[PDB]
DNA sequence: CGATGCGGGTGCA
DNA sequence: TGCACCCGCATCG
């Protein structure tokens, strides 16, 4: 159908299950299907964190920002740096006090706010035959590394 | 160690 | 009633 929400009831005359999207942005609403793997895990390579709207159909995550180097810091390749940051809470404190991989540098961490200056959000319910998507938002801020990415470092020498 | 989900409870419109 | 968010509980890779 047309519109689209949190809505009382989902229509189901679904044909068209978009494909895992990678980086939801702007405002991107999907339909994946329940059998969809990374849809069943509500997969985001944005850093988002689980967020209490007491309700057990919608499942709401917002986004954590982006870990960066205070220092400015660009590679030799002109890379700059944005790590992603930890979703456990106490995680990302210790996180924000390691120096930086390249610089060696402090690390800072700019937060996301892409709607009405708030973290972006998702929202993500199971209805049947499939998983819902729908975001609210646009990142104002720079790409983490995928949760691939990120594991790549931490399971190294 | 942390990623993820859950839900009680708080503070502001 | 909505929304953002702090905090602990629990599972699992
Ligand atoms: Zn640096
Ligand atoms: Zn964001």
């Amino acid at each position: 159908l047309s519109w689209d929400i949190n809505d009382v009831k989902l229509p189901q005359n679904v044909k068209t299950t978009d494909w895992f999207q990678e980086w939801p942005d702007s405002y991107v609403k999907h339909i994946y299907s329940s059998d969809d793997r990374n849809a069943q895990r509500h997969l985001s390579s944005w850093a988002m964190r689980n967020t209490n709207n007491h309700n057990s159909r919608i499942l709401k995550k917002s986004c954590l920002g982006v870990v960066v180097c205070s220092r400015d810091c660009s590679t030799e390749e002109g890379r700059k740096i944005y790590l992603r940051p930890a979703i456990c809470d106490k995680a990302r404190q210790k996180q924000q006090r390691k120096s930086c991989p390249n610089c060696n540098g402090p690390l800072k961490l700019i937060p996301c706010r892409g709607h009405g200056g708030f973290p972006v959000t998702n929202f993500w319910r199971h209805d049947g035959r499939f998983i819902f998507f729908q975001s609210k938002g646009e990142h104002d801020h720079p790409r983490p590394e995928t949760k691939l990415e990120a594991e790549a470092r931490r399971a190294m020498k």
